[PDB]
């Protein structure tokens, strides 16, 4: 099975000009939570964003051009992507928005955060139809003394 998961500003906004404004390591937290020990996709901006490999988790990175870091590995294709996953329950897609957009047809299931910010978008996740999904888990949380912004968890499965 294929899942993504993301975290959403208001209008779907994932990703801006420069790195996100808002501080939440509750969600990194319930990002490592949900991606622990399970391949993980993203695309070239997303791992230039996170700076390092992901500890404990096979990071596949998508792109066109080579490869540039050899802790990783680098695929051209969908396709090449998903096979270097192996035989696992579930695989990760982490983004970005090209890569959403890709991967969303053949996902069952998303793991989202609510983010209670208006920003204005440089990326933003797919445009997917909440009546075609079931929410099976929802978590609402208020900003604190270490996180920014009021958030809320969110699991779906493709109905
Ligand atoms: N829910 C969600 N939140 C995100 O921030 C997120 N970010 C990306 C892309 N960006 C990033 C940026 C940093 C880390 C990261 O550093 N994660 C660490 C935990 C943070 C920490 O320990 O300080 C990890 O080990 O997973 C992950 C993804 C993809 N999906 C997401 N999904
Ligand atoms: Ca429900
Ligand atoms: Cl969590
Ligand atoms: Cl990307
Ligand atoms: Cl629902």
């Amino acid at each position: 099975m294929i899942s993504l998961i993301a975290a959403l500003a208001v209008d779907r906004v994932i990703g801006m000009e420069n790195a996100m404004p808002w501080n939440l390591p509750a969600d990194l937290a319930w990002f490592k939570r949900n991606t622990l020990d399970k391949p993980v996709i993203m695309g070239r901006h997303t791992w230039e964003s996170i700076g390092r490999p992901l500890p404990g988790r096979k990071n596949i990175i998508l792109s066109s051009q080579p490869g540039t870091d050899d802790r990783v590995t680098w695929v051209k294709s969908v396709d090449e992507a998903i096979a270097a996953c192996g035989d696992v329950p579930e695989i990760m897609v982490i983004g970005g928005g090209r890569v959403y957009e890709q991967f969303l047809p053949k996902a069952q299931k998303l793991y989202l955060t609510h983010i209670d910010a208006e920003v204005e978008g440089d990326t933003h996740f797919p445009d997917y139809e909440p009546d075609d999904w079931e929410s099976v888990f929802s978590e609402f949380h208020d900003a604190d003394a270490q996180n920014s912004h009021s958030y809320c968890f969110e699991i779906l499965e493709r109905r």
